């Protein structure tokens, strides 16, 4: 064992490595969305900016878990980052719905990690998760739900002005 | 020959004179568009401003080619600047589509000039074109394509609010 | 075809997608190196900082190619980002040697892309590569070669003070 | 019972008093280390400064637990502060190893206190521990492990320049 390791179960170490991969995957999905909105036949610059910001945030989430793994004396093992499920995200509304689904799946993973940390009596890891991840995920999910609600009410994607005006007012 | 002339083929000199005329023509087309949008029965001030800016930029493009011709020891020969194809540009969307077509035709001319410079082994002229023209044309074409996409999606020109709101948000 | 596309061969579009994947892979390799140097049993903070910076730079390289693909009217197709070849990078000297090898492999890919752009008479793409990529790769390769030279001369990794003092002076 | 006391078990009160004594003991150990490095035959001023800072921090830890005890309506009962195990700490490396061992023993005590608070359903005390203590201990342990790693790699204590240069660069 590492000279720093204390109260850090092998199952937690493995679960953190899984979470690192999931956050890197989420970053890649957001990047894919961002570059869809930069296409000349889509051309919604503030949707593109919004998803690029989310991509960079997910990267920061992954890097903070890497720092945690080393702080606790675990060892980082990286895996392939799978490509996103689609190249064409269809519409601003569809991308926001897909983002909401993704954020909820990441939250579910974090709740399973917290349950594991609780079961292994690892309060530092429980607190880490609560302080830096759970907080943030609830806020993200609520923001995406609000965006989906507004776009649907405005008539997106069939009402042509809806995504245009949402891009200007809400995301601009 | 001019005392400064070196590695500057007569065919390149002639092609630069042609390009000067094309950039002056493009400036004149944009000016025509600008003054259509200032009509009391059209009244889209930010479309007018956008096309007047493009007119002034094309002028600057022409003047920079004139400077190049003299720097290399060629001689500028000016020709008539033909009037634009229309006086009435119909709509904001139609003017943006016509601008996209014009910008692509200017780009095609510049690509033919680069091919000539390459064939005559004139690296200074190739670099000039690449650095000051090709760069700029790709950016212009992408911007106009984005504008056309947005106006179509918003319902222009039949949806009456589309050009009005595009003028305010995108061009304002 | 995209409304913006002009003089952009399908082979170039495919090669740009390959290059995007390679730059994302390079970013991931650097990230792996960074987190090796943050291990409690390695503990070289300025090596970690150096490789994290390189990771972020490779990301920016990838994102700029994505912007180019959309500017030219190509379509981005993402692929899996493969995991790096090692988790344990052994030493500061070994990581710098591996980085040098990686940077040379990325340079080779870029030279093949330039040759393709030249063969398809695509001067905008040739200029893009030259201006934003080739420049940068030569500088990177020279810097890594200088680092490898200095670490070897100092006696790394067997001379225990060498990586410590290099971390302080050169990377600090 | 105190007029403020609510949900504060007698076992928790006793455990907090034990922890106060342990933090005061740790402060005293660090003070002993600090004054070893100020000896004329040791003369490592930045090691001395580092351990004096740690001594003052442990004092602050103890005082914050005293504040908690009174905030919850417990009563502070002080005990003798035992003298440290050694007067002569031998070397910079040995002192850092002894500090790492001490910090891990304090962490173990805090984890036992958290388990007690959890078992007595005292969420305010659990949160206190997590927020102000567990966080800090993990960071301390990782920093000391990094210092031990670097000193060993540099050749301390037998390589005479190692502690001297570590004192200058890392601790200065
Ligand atoms: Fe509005
Ligand atoms: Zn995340
Ligand atoms: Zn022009
Ligand atoms: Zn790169
Ligand atoms: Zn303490």
């Amino acid at each position: 064992p590492s000279q720093v390791r204390q109260n850090y179960h092998q199952d937690a170490e493995a679960a953190i490595n899984r979470q690192i991969n999931l956050e890197l995957y989420a970053s890649y999905v957001y990047l894919s969305m961002s570059c869809y909105f930069d296409r000349d036949d889509v051309a919604l610059k503030n949707f593109a900016k919004y998803f690029l910001h989310q991509s960079h945030e997910e990267r920061e989430h992954a890097e903070k878990l890497m720092k945690l793994q080393n702080q606790r004396g675990g060892r980082i093992f990286l895996q392939d980052i799978k490509k996103p499920d689609r190249d064409d995200w269809e519409s601003g509304l569809n991308a926001m719905e897909c983002a909401l689904h993704l954020e909820k799946s990441v939250n579910q993973s974090l709740l399973e990690l917290h349950k594991l940390a609780t079961d292994k009596n690892d309060p530092h890891l429980c607190d880490f998760i609560e302080t830096y991840y759970l907080s943030e995920q609830v806020k993200s999910i609520k923001e995406l739900g609000d965006h989906v609600t507004n776009l649907r009410k405005m008539g997106a994607p069939e009402a042509g002005m809806a995504e245009y005006l949402f891009d200007k007012h809400t995301l601009g």
